[PDB]
């Protein structure tokens, strides 16, 4: 079970310290956390709306916003900028 992130992805990735080029999806899934908290994408009043709107993030999935809760949207999102390998 790993993937490859596309170029875009990887960097975004990487600015969370990721050290390798294909993962998991867990290991993406988990960078992705780190980037989304260390970037200040949630709010702390809505408490699992990431909001992406205005950050590189957002380009890579397309969208402003969207719920943690929502595996499947995220889970298609990333699958976008990733290639299995
Ligand atoms: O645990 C993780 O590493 C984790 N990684 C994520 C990546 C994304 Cl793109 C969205 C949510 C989480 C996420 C997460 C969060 C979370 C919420 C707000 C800020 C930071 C992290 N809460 C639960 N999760 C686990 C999770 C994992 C996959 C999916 Cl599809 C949804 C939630």
């Amino acid at each position: 079970t790993l993937v490859r992130p596309k170029p875009e992805l990887l960097k975004l990735l990487k600015s969370v310290g990721a050290q390798k080029d294909t993962y998991t999806m867990k290991e993406v899934l988990f960078y992705l956390g780190q980037y989304i908290m260390t970037k200040r994408l949630y709010d702390e009043k809505q408490q699992h709306i990431v909001y992406c709107s205005n950050d590189l993030l957002g380009d890579l999935f397309g969208v402003p916003s969207f719920s943690v809760k929502e595996h499947r949207k995220i889970y298609t999102m990333i699958y976008r900028n990733l290639v299995v390998v």
